[PDB]
C-alpha cells in the first residue's frame, strides 16, 4: 500500500513533473515548427530526456504509456529519488481538439504497471455545467477502485470545459463548481487548475485560491496549463498560502524548450532551473506550517 | 401572390452579386476583437447592419438580412435599394463548445408570409456539415426548409458549411466540401452557397482545379461566400469559381470585416468597403459575358 | 507649364506614386519574395502599377533608378495621366534606404520634357537641427532646374528625428516644415498626413486646418504611415482643411506585394482603392465655388 | 592604486557578471511592457535597486549607472559583499531616434570618489562603425584607460557594431570581427562583446564563429546578451567560454522578462534569479574544463 509520502519531497510538499501529454505535445511540437508529420519517436525522445534531465528535480513524474512509460523504465531515465505516477486516462479527440472527450483507459494494468514500480494513477475528468455529475463521479469511483483495490494512489484532475450547449461558461465559476462536486470524492490527491490563470493583484490570486480550498477536501496541487510560465512560481506560493500542498506542473518546466536545437542542452539550462525553483517555493510554504 | 424566381436576385447580366449582413453573435465578437466597449449593445450590431445596408446595398443584386438585429429595421427605414432583393435568414444558431453555432435548426419562429409582405424574395439557411452526423437528418431539415420556401413563393438558399467531427481527429477540409456537395448538392435548394476551396490561396491552376471539381458534384446554382479568404484574394476567388461553373458570391466578411471598429462607420462603408463590393459586381458582369 | 496638367477636370489632384526605391526592395522582402530582389521584380512591379493604375490617375511619378525608361518605351502611362519624374537622390545611412537626399545631378530636364514629362518631384528631410538655408537653397536650386526647362516643382518636405537629441515632435516638425518652404516657390507641396490619419474627424480637422494655414501653394497629401483604410478619410479630411488631393502610392498598392498574380491583384485590389480616391477629390473640388 | 580581475570573477576565475545600468533603454522597455507613461525616474532607480539586492548574490559583478542607480545602491546597501561594484562611465547621446547614438566619456564620474565608495571597475560602451574614424576610438580607450588605471580601477570596454553613418554596406558579423582586430589589443583589462549569430543556428556554426573572434581578442573577453534570447543564452555562454571567452555580463537575459509583471521583488527572486544562478554554474563548469 503507497501513502501520500511515497510522492512527496522529504518536507511533505508535491514538487512533481508531468511528461504524460500525448497529441496535445505533437500540436506543440508543429507550432514549435517541427518537420510535419511529427514522428512518435520525436515524443518519445523528448519524454525520455525530460524525465532523466528533470526527475532528479521532482517528487514524482506522471508519465504516459502510448509513448514514455515503458521506454522511461528500460531506459532507468527516473531518478530513485522521483516516484512514477502513470496516466490512466483513454483521450478522445472530437470537435477539432484533441481531448474533446476522457474515459478509463481499459487498456491499463494496474498490476503491471505496479511492478515497475508505479506509485500512483492519474485521470483527467472534463467538467462541463451541462453534462451529468454523476457520471464524473462513478467514474472517479472505478478509477479510485482501480487504484486502492493494487496499493496505488489515486490523483484526479477535473479541467472546465464550456457547455456542450448553450454560451454561459464563467470558467472560474465552474473550476469552483467542479471543487464543490469531486474534492470529496475520495481520490488521494486533487490537481486543479489556478484561478484567474495566475494573472493580477497578489490579493485577489490568494481570495479565490482560498475559495477554491475551502471545497476540496484531500491534498491538492495546481496544474501549470494555462498559467503563464513567468507567472507559476508566484501561483505555487499563493496556492500553497491558501492550504494547497505543491504542483504537478509540465508546460511551465519544458514547454519554452520545444523546437529550440540541443534539447538536452535546453532542458538542463533553462528547463531545470525552473523546476529547482519550484521545488525550493514548495519547502518554504511546507516549512511555514 | 408572387413567384419569385432566380431572375429577381441577379444582376441584369445573371450574376450573382449578393451581400450578406446576417451575421449575429459572430458578429459581436468581431465588434470586441476589433476594440468596441464591451459588453457590445445589441444597438451596435442594428445600427452597422442598417447602415451596411443603406450604403452597399445599391451595388448588390440581394442583401442577406437577420430577424434577431436588423431586417425590420432595414424595411422601416427604407435601407434596401429598390434594384436590391431582401434575402431573410431562416436559421436558429445554437452555441456549444465555446462557438457561437455548434448546431443550426429551422428558426420555427420565421413567419414566412409576414417577412413575404414585408418584400423578401428568398431565405437563407446554414446546413452544418460534419462526417459523423447522421445526412438524413441535414436532408430532411433541407426538404422541410424548401417546403417553407416554395409553397410561400420564395427562393431557398442552402449554405452548407464543413465542420471537424464530434468525434475522431480525422478532419479534411477540402474533402468535406466536396462530400457536403455530393449530400446536398442535388436537394432541390434555388441556390447552393459554398466555401471556397483552399481558402482561395495558391496557384490559380490549383485554384480551378478544385473549383471545377466542386463544380462537378452541384446541380444548382452556386455561389461562393468569404468566411475564410483573404478580402485581397476573394475577387480572384470568384473569378475562378464562375470560370469553374459558379454564377457570382454571396459575400460579407470579404466585404465590410475590415471597416469593423473603425471610427465615422458610414464614411469607412462607403470609401472602404463599396469599392470591394462594387468590383466584384465587375467581375460577376465580365465572367458571365464569357458565357 | 501649368498645374492643370496635372489635375483632373476638377481641378483636383488625383496622383499616383510608384518611384519607391530601395524602400520598395524591402517591401518585397518582407512580403516573403525570393531574397536577394533582382532590380527586374521592382521594374516589373513599377511598371504593371503604372499599366494598370495610371488609366486612374492624374499624374504618375516615376524614377529614373527603375522604371521612368521603361515606362515610356513600353506606352505603360495611359494619355490621360501626366508624368512626374524624381529629381532626388537618395543616400543610405543609419541603416536605412533614404537617411540623406540631394538633388539628382544626372536627371536631364530637357530630355524628360522631350519625353512628355510635366513635372519634377524633390523630397526634402527636414530635421530640427539641420540647417534651414541648406534645405531653401535645395529647393531655389530644384525650383529653377524645373521651371527655366517649363517643368512644375513638386517638393515632399518629409520629417524625421533631429541628428543629435531626443526631442521629436513629429507633428510640430511637419508645421515647422511648412512654416519654413510653404511660400518656397515650388507649384505644389506634398505633405505628410497630421496624426496619421488616425483618431476623431474633429481633431483631424483641426490639425490639418492649422497646417494648411502655413502653406501658401497648392497642397497633397502623401499616404506614407497613413493605413490604408484611413487614406480615403484623410484626403476628405485634408481637402475639407484647403489640401487639393493626394499623391499616393502605398495605400494603393503595398497590399498586393508579394500576393500571386500582381497584373490581377493590381486591377481587382489596387485600382478600386484608387478609383475610389479620385472620385472622393472630384467630391470634394464640386464643394468649392 | 593596484588593480586585480580575480576582483571582479568568481573563485574559478570566471566572469558572472550583471548589468543593470540601461538608461533611456531601459524606460523604453518598461513603456513597450505596458507601465504607465511617462515612466518616472523613479520606476527605473526602484526597478534597478531591487535587481541589485536580489541579484547581486548571484554575481561576480554588478554595472550600475550613476543617472539612476549608483547612489541609491551604496546608500542602500543593496549590493552584496561578494559581488563587486562596476560603475558606467559612458555618457550616451541620443539621435536619429534611438537612445544611444553616440557615446562620450563621462566628464562628471569621478573615478576617486567610486573607488572610496568600493568600486573595482569601470566601463565604457564604444560604437563602431566601418565609416568613423578608428583612431578617435582607440584614443577615448587610451584616455579611458588612463583614469581606470590611475585610480587603481580595471577598465572594460564594450565595442557595439552600428550601421555606416553613410552606405547600405553593413555586415554584423564582420563588422564584429573588425572591431576586434582594431580594439581587442587597446590595454583595457576586459573586452565585452556581441555574441557572434545572435547565438542563433547550429551549435558547430556558433563555435567557429566564436574561435573566429577569440583569435582577434588579446585580453579576456565575455559575452553580452544584448540580441541573444534569453533561452539561448545559457549555450551562447557554454559555446563563447568553449571558444577562449571567460564568461559573461549581463542583463536583458536574467532580468529583461520580468519587467512590468506584478511583484517585482518576487519574480525576480523566483524568474531573474535561477537564469543568473544557472549562468554561474556554467561559467564554473567551462573553467574546471582548463
Amino acid at each position: 500500500n503507497y501513502t501520500i509520502k511515497d510522492i512527496t519531497r522529504a518536507s511533505g510538499g508535491f514538487a512533481m513533473l508531468a511528461v504524460d501529454q500525448r497529441e496535445a505535445m505533437r500540436l506543440m511540437f508543429a507550432a514549435a515548427g517541427a518537420k510535419t508529420p511529427v514522428a512518435d519517436s520525436v515524443l518519445t525522445d523528448f519524454k525520455v530526456n525530460a524525465a532523466k534531465i528533470l526527475s532528479p528535480y521532482a517528487s514524482a513524474v506522471l508519465l504516459d504509456q502510448q509513448f514514455c512509460y515503458r521506454q522511461a523504465v528500460e531506459q532507468n531515465a527516473v531518478a530513485k529519488s522521483c516516484a512514477m505516477i502513470v496516466a490512466a486516462d483513454d483521450f478522445i479527440p472530437g470537435n477539432g481538439i484533441p481531448v474533446d472527450n476522457v474515459v478509463l483507459d481499459k487498456k491499463i494494468n494496474a498490476q503491471a504497471v505496479k511492478r515497475d514500480g508505479a506509485k500512483a494513477l492519474k485521470l483527467l475528468v472534463l467538467w462541463r455545467s451541462d453534462e451529468d455529475a454523476q457520471q464524473r463521479l462513478n467514474m472517479v469511483k472505478e478509477f479510485n477502485e482501480l487504484c486502492h483495490s493494487n496499493g496505488l494512489l489515486s490523483i484526479i484532475e477535473p479541467v472546465v470545459r464550456p457547455p456542450r450547449c448553450g454560451d454561459k461558461f464563467d470558467r472560474e465559476q465552474a473550476i469552483i463548481d467542479a471543487a464543490k462536486e469531486l474534492g470529496d470524492s475520495g481520490a488521494d490527491l486533487y490537481k486543479v487548475e489556478m484561478p484567474l490563470y495566475g494573472k493580477g493583484a497578489r490579493s485577489d490570486l490568494l481570495t479565490a485560491s482560498q475559495r477554491l480550498n475551502g471545497h476540496i477536501n484531500m491534498p491538492w496541487v495546481i496544474l501549470s496549463s494555462g498559467v503563464d510560465e513567468k507567472l507559476f512560481p508566484r501561483a505555487v506560493r499563493v496556492a500553497m498560502e491558501a492550504g494547497a500542498s505543491g504542483f504537478l506542473a509540465g508546460r511551465a518546466v519544458w514547454s519554452s524548450v520545444i523546437g529550440l536545437p540541443d534539447t538536452e542542452l535546453m532542458l538542463r539550462d533553462v528547463s531545470a532551473p525552473k523546476l529547482q525553483r519550484l521545488g525550493e517555493i514548495v519547502d518554504e510554504m511546507m516549512a511555514k506550517r
